């Protein structure tokens, strides 16, 4: 299964979103941006920049990420986001 949790605010405040599937567009589906934290619960996850999977991309594993720094970003502008399908 994949699984995650993402939120309006930094450190898990706000409305949180349950994703399980891939989203090409985060704006079209949750009416959403950005994202300021998130949980991974299961699988690993790209965030990337832009609508359908363009610009530059994050590689997120499993655990817990308070800020947009923690995935390495510059700023919390997300368009699209999927799963990993890399094995190992």
């Amino acid at each position: 299964t994949f699984r995650m949790r993402i939120y309006e605010r930094d450190d898990f405040r706000g409305q949180m979103s349950e994703i399980t599937d891939d989203c090409p567009s985060l704006q079209d589906r949750f009416h959403l941006t950005e994202v300021h934290s998130l949980n991974v619960l299961e699988g690993s996850w790209v965030l990337y920049e832009m609508p359908s999977y363009r610009g530059r991309q994050y590689l997120l594993r499993p655990g817990e990420y308070r800020r947009y720094l923690d995935w390495g970003a510059m700023n919390a502008k997300v368009g699209s986001l999927r799963r990993v399908m890399d094995f190992y």
